[PDB]
């Protein structure tokens, strides 16, 4: 791999410096204070595993902008994309005037999704707008309500994904009323509940059964990793259990792949390791290089349910985001993006090895450049206060690092697939320093 | 020359061409059903007052993707701001990763928005999106659960704001059960009530004392023109009686200024026509000169209602969109695109000069380039046929032109600002001649 | 007819009364604040055309409990099937230990109601679980969601009849969030839109199209004369087109006629009037002289949707209000209450020849023993104060008198069908005194 | 005690005799297919422990109406002062015209609910419209909108109560869209969870802070004993330990006591076994000795928090069932009822020592007239097949028993507490012999 910007880490003395500080000063005056960025830099460039700020630090960046630049923040063929679609035009309106990047991408998408059966796509731009387009198909061909989500889910911030979204605070609360008959089954979590995948799948489904009913259910709805809720990977087992009970009882199995999607585990779709298909998928994030673009893909005689003009938006399927989402993929085979998450959890696994080490530290876990840590306290309990004076260590040392988990005690990386071997192990030797430190 | 393509008309003898014909194909395989275009040939430029199509048909725009390419479908200011952007970094989650383009779009925002009062903002991807936060901020500050909408009114497609869109086809039908609190008051549509401005205004707030109550009420949310629905003008006075009723009652009033914003209508957004300052106002469309973008504006303790992460999305206030944003709002003031706009509705309100001859027109309506016309048979009842059989035989001719209306009968006028005079004037010769041919 | 207590008025000077006192002492501490009775006196007997309260008062009552007490308050054949079913059994729960007369009262209903076609009852307590079960049957049976109701539509307190009652005040605020997929439509209401029966039935239907569409839409429900919101007779014609509508276009016709049923109308229902034929028909009050009954009855094929178990409740068809209400209908037949109502209609409106000597009087409308004034200002505007005064002093000169109206200014007559024509002209001589000394 | 009617078991070989038989066919022609009654014949007399049909069978009566008829189907003092109050007044609608035995049943509430707090009452018709209203003030009180309920729960058939309600079938299936707002938290189910009553609340307090959030949430409703679900008996801790949390949050704790209530388990409120003190009570069933009545009874500030007129019902509080009420209430007094009922639990666990036993029977569980068996099969899941079978041959055998949970597997014993001891042994032991005759 080649890069554009130096690769290596650099902070000054004082972060923020005075441009950034300048710039956090016009966004206190100008921006609504739930905008509250973890950042202290501004950004100017984004390339490799570097996020470089207004001021010449260069951050280590295990975020990814949470699992979207999985290319890199400004892959040359994604910016070269960009740049020549927009010489030609930046929006039509594809229910109005047509384009080949629109059709070219739902073409890319059935053929890259799980499944040999016939597959039609739709495209939006915002991963809250791909899952509801998602309920939007399943209702129509179902002609049934009910919407079944999971403990732990994340599913986005309109009215209908909040209700679909497990976690009051903050993405909830004072925000309701919130879309009824949406239904929530126990998730396999087996680090708490012990369970096999299909022991935790006849739970859930007993649930579903006892309050919901199959003839009441459009769709069940789950994330095959979750991701805000603590990169919770079920036990296996309990997602092919859940398909084929989904199948059997003619509810619209739909997979979340916004954030485990485009090669994020190692597979160009966490449904792939267990060889679950999903009816419907939606797709965001990692999908089209950082520009705004997501799709429901499935089932064509599900996809085919809405008439003609029941599913758009003016800005869906953006051609220049259309364009960005072709090169990326494209960059994904070439620049074989799926050895390199692969290689990202071997190098992972490798800098961790000495975690077992930490009683704070129960447990490592996802797949491919999806990995997390969950943290505890003595006696067991979640322990976000940890997780937060680590990550801020962590920042302040010149390395960018997310958190999540219904308790906010999960580390996740998101690096980039692009990331240079050497950037990632001195990212994750400052985590387990900034470990050290904060429990020390 | 001014412009990149050719701006002149020219359709073959068989539209779509076979190349366009080749690309409708792979739309049926590949695309839900759903996304049935309206053009017949696959866009390949959009420059000034044309689209460009894969057959080397020249069709002209009156549709501006849907009042989105204000500044033209790929201006040389936007085009070079995307391109740049894109090459720096394309994404990096504002609430993660800061950037200077978020922060002076907010500041743009905030001073090119009705009042003088401290305002601050928020950035989305979609329409929907902006209006969902609009109510989520207005919720957060008042306490208070219920959202007010009018008849005829489009305010998207998600489940709250399908429940907040008037009409059941095609964008509301088979998706429910949709979010709940959602109330309808009576229209100023002077046409057909024949109601003075404060009349109206006094039946609307009269419904809602009645049904609804200011102690359960949230927001008000109007369309200042109402753009799906038949660009309707509420009687003068009726914007101002309800802003007044709201600021008297503590509800949050929120002008939708997603399609008549950013001098569509002539002013910069339609509430300037009658110095209605908005509590909270939702924009996109015209914004970003086609890319993916929207935005929340109002009142700083409104904005700031919702605490630290409760309000969010992954892409919004894309930096490459940003960047494309402030350029196009550059071209808007440097280009004197009001002028452009003023001397649009002349060009409009000139070549229908004849049309008072047409008992099937019944108004001619809006401001600046946002024009229709309500077509009507010999009862006076709408007449969506007429309506359908123009744009058809205006499209057939190499014009694109859109309709719109509860009722399905009215043709609607949305230029890009920068239509070369003789190009707007020959669409125009086209539609009139289209409604002498198919009223015969 | 035979009288249990005296048949003349009697108030003192001074009400309430000593004993009257002590007791509205207890109710203040005792009793939930939002139960403000208006009578002032303690009911001991209520017989024929009067109450008798603790303080020996005799009032006039042209209120019967809010059209209930049709057979009067204390008729000797209810008051001894009552006791004789109480010393035999008070209750079994009819789906679990079956009993004849719960049996014996769905033959009644079955018969009594409109139509020839096979038809099926359900018992419950209240009219609000009767509009509740309405619904479920109409859900069950179209396998759709969504319930229209009209503009001053009063259909109960539960959580989805609040949703289905128009006004806010006192009924709905505060008690949300409430059951969605509930849409309004306008009212026939001649004295204010104009409109012929045919001309509000299309507008109606026109609403309920656009907004609603008929494939989303399970049942259309109405009073056939709106109750509580101020005793709305709709033009003719209208019942019968909005019934057309729902037959061709697969919607659950449901008729509330939970206040004018039982002869109140002098037809046993109100859409006899007009030859209308509900397909399900919801009514209580006046069914069980005073006992706690209410039923749904209906087409065969609605009511038998729901599964066995699928409706219920423990007290519903309770065996003492059944034979209470076997008692009362034998009254109905052998007394000729048919005929009194219609006597009563008559006595009204001869005692309200003088009512053009007010400007105030804007209509005298209804049928029956369900008659009522609305009273306007001067400027044309309703006039609630006049309405409150006129009832204040009614009932101070010893005729209670209710008030009723979306904007409060409706004076409602529910006489019981057993007062005597000298009580009934007493009381309707006090009432237009009111209205001289308020106006004059 | 004195006994009208024989109180020895007696059915034919044939069941349902003929006069039953012909009712039974009136029934089908007549009355909706839902209400599918399970006893074998038509009621005629229900007194002490016996209901007698039409045709001379006597079946011991182990249902009382589902917990109502506590002392007894047809107690003298109860049939003495409903035929007493009727000859007086039925009805007047007590926010129309009050009357004494409403207010002298609202003191009665207040003094033998639980605490010493200042306490208001309003009585309903049905435990439905208790629930409802015990919502209400709450909602109204609070300002809050979220109602949590629990696992197993059973509150109603109205939208809002079936909402409430855990179990889809046959209860909820078809009748949405139901109400939103509504949580659902985990239940203390030892024999299921094997958790501690400390450890099960910690477990629901749990989700409802992490899913719902205190800010949100009105009240938490709970049935301090399980009755449809299954005679769920929470394990000791757990009801203390929610209402804790209630007070520490300012959520309202609502105790649904319609079943459990009036002595059915040997304390007069089933709260009291645990010394809780709910901030709102829900009583129905028992409370008026067969006739329709319920109550909502709470602390004065939360029952005054509705507005005049904002709480109502035609119906609610008839003086007929609170004159019914006042003599049930003094007779459990005055029949030292309390003792009853624990003497009834000492001879339902002695019948069964020759119980417990066998394999299938899981658990006996319960307290006072309110006991329950539990049925597995070999593998200890539920056996929904062998429950309905012993159900079935007790009745053939002449003694009539209810089922119930969430899985169908739950025999239910609801003696009234004035049954025989010879009786009541009578009973259990055929209860046994089907068992093991049932058991191959
Ligand atoms: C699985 C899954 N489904 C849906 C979504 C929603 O995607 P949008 O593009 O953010 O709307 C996400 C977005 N996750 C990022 C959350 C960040 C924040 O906003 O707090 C997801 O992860
Ligand atoms: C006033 C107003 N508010 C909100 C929206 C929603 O904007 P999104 O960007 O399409 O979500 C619109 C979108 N305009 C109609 C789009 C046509 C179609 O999709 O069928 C609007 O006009
Ligand atoms: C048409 C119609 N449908 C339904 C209902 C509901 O009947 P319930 O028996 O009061 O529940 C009514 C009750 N009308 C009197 C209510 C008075 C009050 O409570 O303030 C009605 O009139
Ligand atoms: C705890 C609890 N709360 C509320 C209720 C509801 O009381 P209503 O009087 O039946 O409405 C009940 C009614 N229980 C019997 C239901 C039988 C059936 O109808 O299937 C209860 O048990």
């Amino acid at each position: 791999l080649s890069y554009r910007i130096p690769q290596s880490r650099t902070v000054a003395e004082q972060v923020p410096g005075p441009k950034s500080k300048a710039l956090d000063e016009r966004r206190q005056a100008a921006v609504a204070r739930a905008l509250a960025p973890g950042l202290p830099g501004y950004v100017v460039d984004a390339d490799g595993g570097i996020l470089a700020d207004a001021d010449g630090n260069r951050f280590i960046d295990l975020a990814s902008g949470i699992a979207v630049t999985t290319v890199g923040g400004s892959n040359a063929a994604v910016a070269k994309a960009v740049g020549a679609a927009a010489a030609r035009f930046t929006h039509t309106c594809f229910m109005v005037s047509p384009y080949e990047t629109y059709v070219a991408m739902a073409e890319r998408l059935n053929a890259l999704t799980p499944g040999d059966h016939d597959k039609k796509s739709a495209l939006f731009n915002s991963g809250a707008e791909a899952v509801e387009n998602a309920v939007k198909v399943a209702r129509a061909y179902t002609g049934k309500g009910a919407v079944v989500v999971f403990d732990n889910a994340y599913h986005g911030r309109t009215n209908l994904t909040m209700a679909m979204t497990a976690k009051n605070r903050p993405y909830k609360s004072g925000f309701g009323p919130l879309a009824a008959d949406v239904y929530r089954a126990p998730m396999s979590y087996p680090l708490r509940d012990g369970l096999s995948g299909p022991e935790a799948a006849e739970r859930a489904i007993s649930v579903i059964e006892s309050q919901v009913g199959a003839e009441n259910l459009a769709c069940v709805v789950i994330e095959p990793i979750q991701g805000e809720g603590g990169f919770i990977v079920p036990a296996p087992g309990f997602l092919a259990a859940i398909s084929t009970w989904c199948r059997e009882n003619d509810v619209v199995f739909i997979a979340d792949e916004i954030q485990s999607g485009f090669l994020r585990t190692g597979d160009w779709f966490a449904s792939d390791a267990e060889g679950v298909i999903p009816d419907v998928i939606t797709t965001a994030k990692g999908i089209a290089g950082g520009m705004p673009l997501s799709a429901v893909t499935g089932r064509a005689e599900i996809m085919d349910a809405p008439g003609p003009g029941a599913l758009g938006g003016t800005y869906g399927g953006n051609p220049v985001a259309c364009a960005a989402a072709l090169a990326a993929i494209e960059v994904m085979e070439q620049a074989d993006l799926k050895t390199r998450a692969q290689e990202i959890e071997t190098i992972i696994r490798d800098e961790f090895a000495q975690l077992s080490a930490f009683p704070e530290v129960a447990e490592i876990r996802g797949r491919g450049a999806m990995m997390a840590i969950e943290l505890i306290d003595a006696t067991g309990r979640p322990n976000a206060a940890l997780t937060a004076a680590v990550a801020a260590r962590a920042k302040a040392e010149g390395v960018l690092l997310l958190t999540c988990g219904t308790d906010g005690n999960v580390i996740r990386l998101l690096p980039p697939l692009v990331i240079a071997e050497d950037t990632l192990r001195d990212g994750l030797q400052v985590l387990v320093a900034a470990l050290e430190r904060e429990t020390a």
